[PDB]
This record gives structure tokens, C-alpha cells and sequence, in this order.
């Protein structure tokens, strides 16, 4: 197969191509900026889809990045970067003459609205209660082509755990200096999953033509945050004590996007595990060793 994936510059996407690949499948990357195995935005719009098989989109101004204050400007930037790449992507696919077989987003579990009690899956709703699960509505819906000739996938992503990239990036050298620990009460859901098994999950939906409409991208687990701390000082023998109080995570982060770190959702991959997909790591613990034994 031959995939063009939006965005595969990235952390997911470097992972993707890498499985993919060793899997017996080409990749083209779009990208912002040119060079070889990729074409740009602009080259896309201009002269159009190139021959392929199946198309995802990974492209996003990243959201967690500390380094930019959550102002309107950053917001139009996050809201636009995806909805502007997903639309140039599917009006691609829509006016192909060979168009592609399969059509693959990647969205976030922020779409189901945080609880502390609330469970949900693939056919909950949401999407309609703050500017985070707005985005996934939106953006999903720019992705929607209308027919069937192509198949459609959206994968909602819990928090990407790897090495190279990601949360984990932020995270890892902390907790290795015995600087991790809950965030806020951590008592609230933590959905995750290994890089691995995002990348896999991906690529069966490419692959697999049954597999249709929406996947939660989760390891099938019941982490909360406390957890989560409490597993990853395990795995790297360390000390994982200390606290982030919620003003502080306030502070650094913003009201809005704090809600990604002290609040979270019980999400159930159920449609993902129909789909017959296997995951490689579906316990925290065994994730976050592989993470903590490769570096
Ligand atoms: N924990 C996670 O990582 C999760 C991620 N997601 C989503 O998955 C997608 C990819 O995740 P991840 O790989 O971690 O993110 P990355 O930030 O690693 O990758 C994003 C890629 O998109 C491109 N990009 C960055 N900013 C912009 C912009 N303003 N306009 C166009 N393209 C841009 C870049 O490619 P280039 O420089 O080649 O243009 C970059 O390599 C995102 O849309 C994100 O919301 C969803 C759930 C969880």
C-alpha cells in the first residue's frame, strides 16, 4: 500500500511511518516544509492528491506546549491548523480521479466530557461543552466526506506515551530526577497508550477493510493519574512524591488546557477491540517499562 500521511514530520507520525514501513507500505509525508518523501500544503493544493492508496492526517499546532501562553491568536492557530489540513486533505481526496480506499483521522479523547464517575465509548456524545471537545466536533466534521468510496476512520487518542516525543518528553527527565508525582488530587482517568499500539491501531484501519467510522485510540486500562505516577517511579526506581498542585499546573498551563492534566475521561476502546486489533501493551506497567528500559 502507499500512504500519504499529513503531518508524519511528527511523534506519532515518525512512528507510524516506521510501522508502516517494516509492515510493506510506501509513505509520502505532507509537510509545511519541503524535502524528500514529502510534498507540501501548498504543492497539494496546488496540483493535488498524489497517487495513493489511503491518507491520514496527524497535522497540529501543538496544544500542550508550555512555551506559548493560551491566547486567542495561539487558540485560532490550534483550531485552524487542524481544520484547514483535514479540509485540504479531504477536498484532495474528494476531487481524486483514483481516489484513495481508506481516509484516517487522528482526534482526542477530549471529546467525552470529564467525570470522575462517567464511563464511555466510541458511541458516546460529547463534543459540546469546551473549546477542546468543540475542536474534536469540528474537526472530525472536516474530515467527513459524503459517499462510499472511500472508507473512513477517526481514532480519538488518549495521551501518546513513547519514547522520543510526546508527553513523555516533557516528563521523563523529571521523573527520573525523583521530580514526579500526581497531578492535582490524581484521582481523576488517565487515557493513554503506547506509541505502539496508536501506530498499530493506525495501521490496521489502513489495512483492514471492515474497520469503519469511530476508534478510541486507549489501552484497554483504568489508570487514573496516581497511578499513572506511582507505575512510572516503579519502572524507573525512583521516588515519584511530590505533587502538582492544581493553581501551579493552572499557572504554567491556563484554565482551559489544565483541564487535559487535572481532569480526565474513562474511555473504553470497545469498536477498537472489535475491530480484532491485538494491542502490544494494554498494562500501564508494560508500557511504561518498555518506555523506562530504552533509552
Ligand atoms: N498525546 C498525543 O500526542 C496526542 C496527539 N493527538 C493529535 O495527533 C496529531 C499528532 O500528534 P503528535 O505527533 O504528538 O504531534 P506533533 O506536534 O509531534 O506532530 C504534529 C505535526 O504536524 C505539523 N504541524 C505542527 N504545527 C503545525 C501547524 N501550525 N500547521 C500545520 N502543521 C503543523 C508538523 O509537521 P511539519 O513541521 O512537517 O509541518 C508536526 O510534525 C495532532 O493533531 C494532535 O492533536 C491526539 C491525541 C493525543
Amino acid at each position: 500500500m502507499r500512504v500519504l500521511v499529513g503531518g508524519g514530520t511528527g511523534f506519532i507520525g515518525t512512528a507510524l511511518t516506521q510501522l508502516l514501513n517494516a509492515r510493506g507500505h510506501e509513505v509520502t509525508l505532507v509537510s509545511r516544509k519541503p524535502g524528500p518523501g514529502r510534498i507540501t500544503w501548498d504543492e497539494l493544493a496546488a496540483s493535488g492528491l498524489p497517487s495513493c492508496d489511503a491518507a491520514v492526517n496527524l497535522a497540529g499546532e501543538n496544544i500542550l506546549n508550555p512555551l506559548r501562553r493560551w491566547n486567542e491568536t495561539f487558540q485560532k492557530e490550534v483550531l485552524g491548523s487542524r481544520l484547514e489540513t483535514t479540509q485540504l486533505l479531504a477536498k484532495a481526496i474528494t476531487k481524486a480521479p483514483q481516489p484513495p480506499k481508506a481516509w484516517v483521522l487522528v482526534t482526542g479523547v477530549a471529546y467525552y466530557q470529564p467525570s470522575l464517575t462517567a464511563e464511555y465509548d466510541e458511541d458516546s456524545p460529547g463534543g459540546d461543552f469546551d473549546f477542546f471537545s468543540n475542536l474534536v466536533t469540528k474537526w472530525e466534521a472536516a474530515a467527513r466526506l459524503p459517499g462510499d468510496s472511500t472508507r473512513q476512520v477517526v481514532v480519538r487518542s488518549g495521551v501518546v506515551l513513547g519514547r522520543g516525543g510526546g508527553a513523555m518528553g516533557h516528563m521523563l527527565l523529571p521523573f527520573r530526577l525523583g521530580l514526579g508525582g500526581p497531578i492535582g488530587s490524581g484521582h481523576q482517568f488517565f487515557p493513554w497508550i503506547h506509541i505502539g499500539d496508536l501506530a498499530g491501531i493506525l495501521t490496521h484501519a489502513l489495512e483492514a477493510n471492515h474497520v469503519h467510522g469511530v476508534l478510541n485510540g486507549v489501552a484497554p486500562s483504568s489508570a487514573t493519574n496516581a497511578e499513572f505516577a506511582q507505575t512510572f517511579g516503579a519502572a524507573l526506581g525512583r521516588r515519584a512524591f511530590i505533587p502538582l498542585p492544581s493553581a501551579v499546573v493552572q499557572a504554567v498551563f491556563g484554565r482551559q488546557r489544565a483541564i487535559m492534566l487535572l481532569e480526565g475521561q474513562k474511555v473504553i476502546p470497545r469498536r477498537t477491540l472489535a475491530t480484532g486489533y491485538q494491542y502490544s501493551f494494554p498494562e500501564l506497567g508494560a508500557a511504561l517499562k518498555e518506555i523506562a528500559e530504552n533509552l
